[PDB]
């Protein structure tokens, strides 16, 4: 007993020192492994060295910003005062310079490019103007968020699309994600057998969802997802000027689904303003989760375009939310509270994986059931429309025919050519009435037909569309904005914050419209920047 | 801002006028389409014209009955008083006339028909007498509901079965329903692949359930299901004399399942009397839902017989409930409250479809699990019974052998011939211990063997049975009365009305017996009316 | 009415007499059937006669012990006092005799057996010593439970393994269970089609779980499971000296899973001590359910070893729980309350089957989801470890390689030979990080390779291992102790007794370690008793 007591006392004495010592030993062992690998053959060992270097750089940066924050603020203070003193005369100069730059760039580049892209820019203008017309509080609007959002979208798009180094990186990331979920496809062979490929959607696509949920929960427990979310949220906050919680939500949505995103700010959901709740719902509707990314890349959709669309959507979502529905009341929630996100209550990584996996049981079931019902309804609608058409001697009438004409103007404004606008309109109709999955499937079919080659027109029917139309379509459909999505979103938001039910419902409706408009804006920018093949 | 305010004021001014104007414009466009179709080719366009005419007639009738209700009641009042004044002497005359008519019809028709059907009528008498013997409150019974229920069953059966125009209509309706769920079968190919037919029950039959649930929810939101329920309920109410809620429930059950039917009167479930709760449960047990109709018609079961059985069951269910368990306490619920049914709380048709689809997730899982367990138990029972029989030198002993002899008297009383009564008894045993699905499958096998042709007896074993036996079997098995059904029914009823738990449990037991007896009565009438092949 | 009243009065008069009369008539009919079968052909009829005889014997024994308990206690009292008076000097004599017997048996048998088994005994000693070192309350420990637990394990193992009559019985029982769940496999063909074998795990293995749950619920309603649990619990109670509830739990766990076992003492869970809760969790972790037994026997695992391991585990679980974590507080719960187990609230056998089946819906879903996620994670881990290894010119690095070396000492102490210890270590790693299902699958592969024959080493890689190693592996892996299991166990225990949350969590962690150690002890004993092939 005495020896055990002495050992316990020794353990109590060295607690912090012992933990630091063991962590340091582990890190030193990792560094030794890295250096041995570099010694033997540097060319193979390069990735590990790069990862270690970037991690060290980020840790050093974080520590310095923490400790030296006051000194940096002191250094920055004089310049802010000097800018404020001269701001009155300088604001006009800055605005004029920006306008002149816009004019020069637009003329030279896009005029050397063609008409369709000039039309894309016109569509950008039209969408923004319309949102300003039908805003909830048109008189009181802050234009800095809108302008900065559009500018940031343009800069990101320009870098990623018109530069070779930028283009290669996203391709690499897409390949990584695709392989990462391919690891999932193999793991599900055990449960459903080697004949799981017989039923593709049920035994490949949904298991991908399951694996993604588990991985995300583990990373949440470790504390990485949070880091990336905080960085991007701080960027948006320091530039767009939005409130804290909405920026945090938007950054999270980039790689998180609509249902799980509000849980980031769950504790403060009761106290949020109506505008911030609208922003949350709009961000949820305007961006897709990471789970669907691997599947969509597998279909044939470009990885670079999908990732760029997801990244660009969040700033656009916030900008459109502010313009469509601006804030009229003071925000209670503080920056420190919002940025802080409570970690999982579980006790070990494996418990977090288990809990994350169990939650997915509901989502998959609801998805499968809704798909069954809505596709059956589409079949009934097509058969009945054909029956009605036969009366007027047009037996070819179908859902696709009405939705081609109804949605054509939106496609034309986005910069798609006249011939392909109808084909894009069919996909938009599929996205709005049904999930983006069906629409992406149809798009993949058109892409595959283009790649195989053959007659553009088998008969007076066009078979495949041009590459640029496909890129614009990729941007236009990268959202969770559906009518069934509206219901589940409302239900979840009401669950988390029972007090705010009616505010949640009212936000939902306008939010979905804002999300679709935000999705259109990214497509307009992509059309402006992508060259005609 | 001023222009927006002026537009909002103009919108506020014209609200009702604008809505009426747009609805009128839409209706006029529909009528123009109809008339154009009729102009070009009337023969093709006939269905649309017929639908429009009947819809207009019903709307006019409803409006007139609403506005002119007082005047019609005033016109009707004198005749009621005149009848009441002379009722004392006239009641004996009416009863004698009815008895004489019954005797004459029975003699001529059924005597020219044969012995089996006279036995069917005898079975009708026997079942009613037995229910009167074992009633909860034998002394206090109202005979008008019982007699009127039997009479209405007889009239409906006579019209539908012995008249050619009546026979054709139900065949047409069955074909419509079969095609309607065939639309479902196609829609489920997407999720489970084109090899979904490999697993027939899992990937065809259950998806049919899903599609039916979605369609029913949409129609509920639109407000059609409610209209039909109200019409049939009013008929039963004005003739049978039952209380409001039970009539409403019975009309709904005709095409609604046992689990969803009480939700029609959910708000008033706490306050219902014991007799009305027994009536609800009996109606639930005695009738089948619309989802199973398409499958059962697909197996080979006749559409006309299935639909006629479902329609006839509800009046029989109410009559048997009253005779078996009569009311001893005053009914609180009013007609207006009961007939009114709150519409779905959802916000658009698509939300209603989503919500209806999500609910079906539980039902399908429970069905599949119960089927797995109970069929495995049947296998074990057969193997053990064979093992026991081998001891006594009868290795052929099985579940079917015991259940052939045990249930034979019921089949004989229904009018089935002696040879086929055993075969029907096996099916009845399957229905009672297991769901009607298995029993209908066996019945379909026997029907198919009859249609193929061949030896009636391969050896001293009969292979197929006569057509009339199949019709009587179709009527006898059209119910949800099983022991597993008893449990889920009790659970759901207890959930909706927690206060009434014990009353719910006591009602359940007697209710199932009443339901089975009601199912037998329809078969007796069918045997009386169907001719010997 | 009067006749009904007279009949009701007559029924009231004869209630108990009538029930006894009918039960007696049924029993007499059963006996007549037995005697007729014996008359015709005794050889065939033997099983029924044996069952009847044993049932009669047990009923007579129970009745006599009930009625004559006081007289038997009176007879036993004098001997207890005489033993107590002389106990002071006699305890040393008894202990010395036991030690001498242990020495003689060990020397003769195991010395004539070989080194490996002497090492097995050494491993037994080592595990017990280590548990004594790291006990929660080392100073206060009661050694009688530990010693008696080890002794009872040894006696059961000796009888079952070294005697031919004992060996045959468990083989027979395993065949019975395997056929019993094979009945399940047939029943599931209806739902998933005859092509259900295409997806083996989803449509065979999980349906086995469903059928087992249903059968267990039915037997619980009838009252058999309870009888067996009570008998074994009384044995453990009268010998080990443990408290009532923990003994009852341990006996139940032998054939009940970790999740359902605490429901036996659900009403008293709030008031249990910390030590008893630790014992409950340890028993849950150290034993497997009956559902998995049929599957594991199907893989190729020996029936006799599996059943013996399950039986031996519970006494070991209690002993290890006491030594690892001893009780420091008085036990409130009484023997009578604990032994009594409330029967199911349902109303008939079929309701109990339905309720038992519905509960299984959650378990199967969670199992499938966790398997998908964890196997995908294993794939990712193997690929990344191979990538890291390629840097150091060892592309063969994998999960199995690390886990072979890490767990080798445990396998060596259990008595496995040096060459096969690594192979066993891989299986132990699979069991700890993933469910025992995967590990048993790998073990079945090794057994099948041994049976087929061929090169022991294809190259410097061993392909199959010796029979004794397989037996020790069978004992070592017969547990539910996994990390995912830890989470669900904690969740369920917290649900049943919300007051005890923190005590539940603290018990869980130590409990899992205790369970694994208990699993090792049974393997050590098996190695001591099994001869070298
Ligand atoms: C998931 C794929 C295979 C699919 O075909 O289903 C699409 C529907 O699934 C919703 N969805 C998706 C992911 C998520 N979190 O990762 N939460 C959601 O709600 C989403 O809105 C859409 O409607
Ligand atoms: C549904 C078919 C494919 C089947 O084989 O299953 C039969 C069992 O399903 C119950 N059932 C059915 C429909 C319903 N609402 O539409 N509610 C229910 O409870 C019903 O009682 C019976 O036992
Ligand atoms: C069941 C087989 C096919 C399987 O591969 O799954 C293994 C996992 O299932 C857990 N399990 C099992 C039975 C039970 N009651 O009978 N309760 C449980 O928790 C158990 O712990 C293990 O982890």
């Amino acid at each position: 007993e005495r020896m055990c007591g002495r050992m316990s006392d020794f353990c109590r004495e060295h607690k912090t020192t012992l933990r630091y010592i063991i962590w340091g030993i582990l890190i030193a062992g990792y560094l030794a492994l890295v250096i041995a690998a570099c010694v033997m053959n540097f060319h193979r060992a390069l990735p590990l060295f790069v990862i270690t270097v970037v991690a060290i750089f980020f840790v050093v940066w974080d520590h310095l910003m923490a400790k030296y924050e006051s000194q940096i603020a002191r250094f920055l203070s004089p310049g802010q005062r000097l800018l404020d003193s001269h701001w009155f005369w300088l604001k006009w100069v800055i605005w004029g310079c920006l306008i002149l730059g816009v004019i020069l760039w637009l003329v030279f580049d896009t005029a050397k490019l063609g008409q369709q892209q000039l039309v894309s820019f016109g569509g950008l203008i039209i969408y923004t103007s319309l949102t300003f017309l039908f805003s909830k509080h048109p008189t009181k609007v802050y234009w800095r968020p809108v302008f900065w959002g559009i500018g940031l979208q343009f800069l990101l798009g320009l870098l990623i699309l018109r530069t070779e180094p930028g283009f290669m990186a996203f391709d690499w990331l897409g390949k990584q994600v695709q392989t990462f979920l391919g690891y999932s496809d193999a793991g599900a062979s055990f449960v459903f057998g080697e004949k799981y490929t017989d039923h593709f959607f049920a035994f490949k696509v949904l298991p991908i969802v399951i694996f993604f949920s588990t991985v995300m929960s583990m990373l949440y427990y470790l504390g990485l997802m949070q880091w990336i979310i905080r960085k991007v949220g701080w960027v948006m906050l320091v530039t767009m000027g939005t409130s804290p919680v909405e920026s945090v939500v938007a950054s999270g949505n980039i790689f998180i689904g609509q249902t799980e995103s509000p849980l980031l700010v769950r504790p403060y959901l009761p106290y949020v303003t109506k505008s911030e709740l609208h922003a949350i719902m709009t961000a949820g509707f305007s961006t897709i989760a990471g789970s669907v990314l691997g599947a969509y890349i597998s279909f044939g959709v470009s990885s670079s375009h999908l990732l760029t669309a997801s990244v660009m959507s969040a700033p656009a979502a916030l900008a459109i939310s502010k313009l469509f529905w601006p804030e009229t009341e003071t925000p209670k929630i503080n920056l420190k509270n919002a940025m802080k996100m409570e970690s999982g209550d579980s006790r070990n990584l494996l418990e977090a994986a288990t809990q994350g996996a169990s939650s997915s049981i509901s989502l998959v079931a609801n998805i499968a059931v809704n798909l069954i019902a809505f596709l059956a309804l589409l079949s009934f609608m097509n058969s009945a429309l054909s029956w009605l058409g036969n009366m007027f001697d047009y037996p070819q009438l179908s859902f696709e025919v009405i939705c081609s004409y109804v949605f054509m103007p939106f496609a034309f404004m986005m910069g798609v050519d006249w011939q392909d606008s109808f084909m894009v309109a069919k996909l938009i109709g599929y996205k709005t009435f049904f999930n983006e999955f069906v629409a992406y499937q149809q798009l993949s079919k058109l892409i595959s037909l283009r790649q195989v080659g053959g007659p553009k027109f088998v008969d007076g029917v066009q078979q495949y569309m041009s590459m640029r139309s496909e890129a614009i379509s990729t941007y236009a459909l990268c959202g969770f904005a559906n009518f069934g999505s509206l219901g589940i979103v409302i239900g979840g938001l009401t669950s988390m914050a029972p007090s705010r039910k009616r505010d949640i419902t009212a936000g939902a409706m306008r939010a979905l419209i804002a999300g679709t408009i935000a999705c259109f804006l990214t497509a307009c920018i992509a059309g402006m920047l992508t060259n005609t093949p």
